């Protein structure tokens, strides 16, 4: 149990960038929890878009045909960061494609649309309460709560086999988070992550070591990409 001697280098890291750093990790094959400020309030930034597609995936189970439903655009929902939204403007875009755009590219326009067809911002709160997350609020959560929530959706039995593995394949394809937890792992390890761009940043991921049990973790900061990567290495090695 190296969880007592990891608090020293973590405090070294968070005192070299100014603000605070919250980190939680969990071992599926044992249960080792490397915790450090993992139960503090941390801004979610653009990381809610990972759970937004998860709520959308849960809707499509008892609402067949939901993901192939397309949406047309105008301009009352067009906002900055529109990599795939404005690229497929008048051609429309399905809900499934709308979710793959908001996760794998942090599309701020596609996230606004999926929020509407969920009941608004509180619609995402209802989904997180439905699985067990009691720390989710309007957007704050603890690095531990982000870990258990992501654990249930991608690994645990919370999303059905089609929608669960679809969620995993949606995180595996995320592009904005290579300079963070993706860089802090052996390249041969499969990784699926979601980032948060606000300065203050964060990243939660699931790591698949070659022939070993997978690991869920969350690194949250507030004042920075190499800082999250470094904090990831600390939590990964900290699991004795």
């Amino acid at each position: 149990a190296l969880t007592n001697l990891v608090a020293e280098p973590f405090a070294k890291l968070e005192q070299d960038f100014g603000g605070s750093i919250g980190v939680y990790a969990m071992d599926t094959g044992s249960g080792a929890t490397v915790s450090y400020r993992a139960e503090e309030r941390f801004p979610l930034c653009s990381s809610f878009k990972g759970f937004l597609a998860a709520a959308v995936l849960a809707r499509s189970q008892q609402q067949a045909g939901l993901l192939d439903t397309p949406i047309r655009y105008g301009k009352n929902a067009l906002v900055p960061w529109s990599p795939i939204s404005e690229k497929y403007l008048t051609t429309g875009m399905t809900v499934a494609e709308l979710s793959a755009a908001a996760v794998q590219y942090s599309d701020n326009a596609a996230a606004n649309l999926l929020l509407k067809e969920l009941g608004g911002p509180a619609g995402l709160t209802a989904f997180m309460r439905s699985i067990g997350d009691t720390t989710f609020r309007l957007y704050t959560s603890s690095p531990r709560a982000v870990t258990e929530s992501l654990q249930k959706l991608t690994l645990g039995s919370a999303l059905a086999a089609p929608q669960r593995q679809q969620f995993v394949d949606w995180l595996k394809g995320n592009t904005t988070g290579n300079h963070r937890i993706r860089a802090a792992v052996p390249a041969d390890w499969a990784v699926g992550d979601k980032t948060g761009t606000c300065g203050t940043a964060n990243d939660y991921a699931v790591v698949w070591p070659t022939g070993r049990a997978p690991i869920v973790l969350a690194v949250y900061t507030r004042a920075s990409e190499a800082v999250i990567a470094a904090a990831a290495r600390l939590a990964l090695e900290g699991l004795g």
